[PDB]
């Protein structure tokens, strides 16, 4: 390996952990396009996270972000962020984007340039609906989801329609993003970012802290049963999506993830301790049972004990509760 490749698998390491190791085992091209892609979409959030950077300043740079890869000199020294490195030392990421094939570019590139729209279209207002809730889910993972699919397609590993399927392979990204920002309510209101939809939670609460006050945990946790309830809905193309799959690393790389995620979203299911900070997610059972689930039929037996799990335990008296059922018994007949 050359130094900058070299050093960009040094970055994935640390500012992942996540998705570090199903990404250095994808074959062949797969695995330096993928984590040039993880390194320039870190860089890209590390933007839109920090709120050093006012509105007016921060706009551009995430509309220019598809072009700064095109820059051999471009990087950012003023992020006050805790991944900073990667805008620091971004020559050496986008130089490694610029050794890459061109097909694999293309989709990068383009994949920044619309999250960046989007993300700017979200500098001037909270999420409301639950439209907005998957506009905003689909600006930030759904493009991750429809650009890896596309990366895959473009490899020739897998066909055709893994990349042309942009309706799965956002449910793809939905889902891990709204199970990311179930889980994160009290470090997210704690760091001042909301983003649980405001026309659902206005529903229980009149501001979205007030989950976070001892005397509204019965209302914090019914609204934190819908928003479950609503992620659920994506597991169907979930389970469409990872079928289709030919090459085992691809496998591996887009399974593990959704599995960890559905194993925290069982986990935080009528679960009070959201409200006071990291929930035990059993994720070592996860984890020791992926090691194993190397296929279909094993993976759709994981995905239903974990909602056999959830369904046991909905009260009759939650609000949501038919709706939870009905999700999972559809899951369970795909
Ligand atoms: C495969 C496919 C079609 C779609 C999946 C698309 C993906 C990967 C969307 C990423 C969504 C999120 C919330 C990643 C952060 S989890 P984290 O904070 O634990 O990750 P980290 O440790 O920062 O790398
Ligand atoms: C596997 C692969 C190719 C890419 C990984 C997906 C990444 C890094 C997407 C960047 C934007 C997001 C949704 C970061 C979520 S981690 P977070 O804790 O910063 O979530 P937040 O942006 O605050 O909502
Ligand atoms: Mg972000
Ligand atoms: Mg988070």
């Amino acid at each position: 390996l050359s130094s900058s490749l070299k050093t960009c698998y040094k970055y994935l390491n640390q500012t992942s952990r996540s998705f570090a190791a199903v990404i250095q085992a994808l074959d062949g091209e797969m695995r330096n396009a993928v984590c040039i892609f993880y390194l320039v979409l870190r860089a890209l959030d590390t933007l839109e996270d920090d709120m050093t950077i006012s509105v007016e300043k921060k706009v551009p740079l995430l509309h220019n972000f598809h072009s700064f890869l095109y820059q051999p000199d471009w990087r950012f020294m003023e992020s006050k962020e805790k991944d900073r490195q990667v805008l620091e030392d971004f020559p050496t990421i986008s130089l490694e984007f610029r050794n890459l094939a061109e097909k694999y570019q293309t989709v990068i590139a383009d994949i920044c340039r619309r999250m960046g729209i989007g993300m700017a279209e979200f500098l001037d207002k909270h999420v409301t609906s639950e439209q907005e809730w998957d506009k905003y889910c689909h600006y930030v993972a759904g493009l991750v989801g429809i650009g890896l699919s596309r990366l895959f397609s473009a490899s020739e590993f897998e066909d055709p329609l893994v990349g042309e399927d942009t309706e799965r392979a956002n449910s793809m990204g939905l889902f891990l993003q709204k199970t990311n920002i179930i889980r994160d309510y009290l470090e997210d209101q704690q760091g001042g970012r909301e983003f649980w939809p405001q026309e659902v939670w206005s529903r229980y609460v009149k501001k979205l802290g007030d989950f976070a006050k001892p005397e509204n945990i019965d209302l914090a946790v019914q609204c934190l049963n819908e928003l479950i309830t609503n992620a659920l809905h994506h597991i169907p193309d979930v389970i469409t999506y990872l079928s289709r799959l030919r090459n085992q690393s691809v496998f591996n790389f887009c399974a593990i993830p959704q599995v960890m995620a559905i194993a925290t979203l069982a986990a935080c299911y009528n679960n009070q301790q959201v409200f006071k900070g990291a929930v035990k997610i059993r994720k070592g059972q996860a984890v020791t049972l992926m090691m194993d689930a190397t296929n279909m039929p094993a993976v759709k037996a994981i995905i239903y004990q974990y909602m056999e799990e959830i369904y046991h335990r909905i009260p009759d008296s939650d609000p949501s509760s038919s709706k939870t059922r009905q999700i999972i018994s559809t899951i369970r007949t795909q």
